[PDB]
């Protein structure tokens, strides 16, 4: 682990615990979602996704994934309801994906892996900033959406068409006026459980909300993901693929379903 942590043989998920011991903790993510062990909870409220006033800012290759960042200095794009108390502001979204279509997601469903997984990261406004929020058990809410390969998702195309401009670690570009509502499936049926960040620092601060319905993206769209680089410009080229953490022990946790 040598280390800027990563996803390779010598620095991947099996190594992370040496610098982040909470990697072996009691509420780590992702997990396998066993669909007939998850319990329908009729007391769960509908999810409220209010993204109409979202202000995207930049798109960035951060060396492990790429992310689109939002203005979170006001309640512009917020997640409420469902299992959540209070208001969670959208900070960024990013993806995890594979080298082949049969792997790439972090969560699995009855051990099924998807080609990729979208994470919309939100933080609890009662903690004032995201740095304080990550130190709280209910500091973050991450909305997880599965991607399967099939037909193209029109709302994703603006993202994949700028990836050639952020190929290597550290590169960023203007990415204004992007509407994240174009990345959502029809249904907001979800599973939810208490968990963690799936990358270092692996903080146990996340209420996970994982949508049942995957979105479909085209083979050409995911192929553009796989052209990104882990490396910085000028370094030996290592394609950014398989940047997913595998499923972790569920331990003393129950996954609840919002739907029957
Ligand atoms: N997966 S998640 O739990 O929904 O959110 C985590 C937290 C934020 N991302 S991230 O922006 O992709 C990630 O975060 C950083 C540190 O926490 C970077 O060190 C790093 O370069 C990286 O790409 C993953
Ligand atoms: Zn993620």
């Amino acid at each position: 682990m040598s280390h800027h942590w990563g996803y390779g043989k010598h620095n991947g998920p099996e190594h992370w615990h040496k610098d982040f011991p909470i990697a072996k903790g009691e509420r780590q993510s992702p997990v396998d979602i066993d669909t007939h062990t998850a319990k329908y909870d009729p007391s769960l409220k509908p999810l409220s996704v209010s993204y109409d006033q979202a202000t995207s800012l930049r798109i960035l290759n951060n060396g492990h994934s790429f992310q689109v960042t939002f203005d979170d200095s006001q309640d512009k794009a917020v997640l409420k309801g469902g299992p959540l108390d209070g208001t969670y502001r959208l900070l960024q979204f990013h993806f995890h994906w594979g080298s082949l279509d049969g792997q790439g997601s972090e969560h699995t469903v009855d051990k099924k892996k998807y080609a990729a997984e979208l994470h919309l990261v939100h933080w609890n406004t009662k903690y004032g900033d995201v740095g304080k929020a990550v130190q709280q058990p209910d500091g973050l809410a991450v909305l997880g959406i599965f991607l399967k390969v099939g037909s193209a998702k029109p709302g994703l195309q603006k993202v994949v068409d700028v990836l050639d401009s952020i190929k290597t670690e550290g590169k960023s570009a203007d990415f204004t006026n992007f509407d994240p509502r174009g990345l959502l499936p029809e249904s907001l049926d979800y599973w939810t459980y208490p968990g963690s960040l799936t990358t270092p620092p692996l903080a146990e601060c996340v209420t996970w909300i994982v949508l049942k319905e995957p979105i479909s993206v085209s083979s050409e769209q995911v192929l553009k993901f796989r052209k990104l680089n882990f490396n910085g410009e000028g370094e030996p080229e290592e394609l950014m693929v398989d940047n997913w953490r595998p499923a972790q022990p569920l331990k003393n946790r129950q996954i609840k379903a919002s739907f029957k």
